[PDB]
């Protein structure tokens, strides 16, 4: 109603009922909207985000919909702490279901989580938009084990040194390219190069890559060349499919749109 825009949710027809967990921006809780509906609810943390610089992006980011990332329903900004309200996943992190060896998943069940991912990027690559922190810690699963993509561009409003410095202690060493790694330099192939280590985390059942070495030893050896290797899990033809996402040029890296033609090739090959 009056002084509510589009975007905005009355916070008083939320209704708080359990703790997910804390992340970078503080806490996030599970909830309801108008007595009914599941939502989930990050509360932002004073100090932890370019709050004004986010608002204004939102109204771009109510805008993105597709049925493999994670729905935007609003948020809450005429009190602080902020609120962002989206989709609730009941079945949590994709790091954390990949590690529940009770699944016992099958490789035809695994092909299909890198396919839904594989979507979800796809589409976004189709609107010019980086996610920059893609892994199967920001991605997330549902009632129906559908997997879905979590947290895309909310990187450009984290004020924590320690995870935007290319050798702080937070920052995504073991999924950079690179040219990320020496320069600092993003594009559409830096999310490429991620998705492959997010491949290799899916067929590995969620182990940390290269979980041998320190973050400054990965870097060092990515420098000269060397890579991950095949989880026991993946066929040739998958190996094929994640690798060439780990090309030292960037430009010789496919696009989203060929790796999702190259998943659909496999699983009409394994199926
Ligand atoms: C967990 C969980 N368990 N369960 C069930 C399992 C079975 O038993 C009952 C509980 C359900 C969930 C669950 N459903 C969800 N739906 C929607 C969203 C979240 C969500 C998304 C992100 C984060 C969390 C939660 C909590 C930790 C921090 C994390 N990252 C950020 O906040 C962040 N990170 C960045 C960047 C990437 C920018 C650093 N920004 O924000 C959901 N969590």
């Amino acid at each position: 109603g009056l002084g509510y825009g589009s975007w905005e949710i009355d916070p008083k027809d939320l209704t708080f009922l359990k703790e997910l967990g804390t992340g970078q921006f503080g806490v996030v809780k599970y909830g309801k909207w108008r007595g009914q509906y599941d939502v989930a609810i990050k509360m932002i943390k004073e100090g932890s985000m370019s709050e004004d610089e986010f608002i204004e992006e939102a109204k771009v980011m109510m805008n993105l919909s597709h049925e493999k990332l994670v729905q935007l329903y609003g948020v809450c900004t005429k009190q602080r702490p902020i609120f962002i309200i989206t989709e609730y996943m009941a079945n949590g992190c994709l790091l954390n279901y990949l590690r529940e060896m009770r699944h016992r998943f099958q490789t035809q069940q695994l092909l299909e989580m890198c396919k839904d991912v594989c979507e979800a990027m796809e589409y976004l690559e189709s609107k010019q938009f980086l996610h920059r922190d893609l892994a199967a810690r920001n991605c997330l699963v549902n009632d129906q084990g559908v997997v879905k993509v979590s947290d895309f561009g909310l990187s450009r409003y984290v004020l924590d040194d320690e995870y935007t410095s290319s050798v702080g202690s937070k920052f995504p060493v073991r999924w950079s390219p690179p040219e990320v790694l020496m320069y600092s330099k993003f594009s559409s192939k830096s999310d490429i190069w991620a998705f492959g280590v997010l491949m290799w985390e899916i067929y590995s059942l969620g182990k940390m890559p290269y979980e041998r070495f320190t973050n400054s030893e990965t870097a060092e050896h990515i420098a000269q060349g060397l890579r991950l290797y095949r989880p026991h899990l993946a066929s040739e033809k998958v190996y094929t499919i994640m690798y060439s996402c780990w090309h030292e040029k960037a430009d010789e890296r496919p696009t989203f749109k060929i790796l999702l033609s190259n998943i659909l090739d496999v699983m009409d090959e394994e199926s």
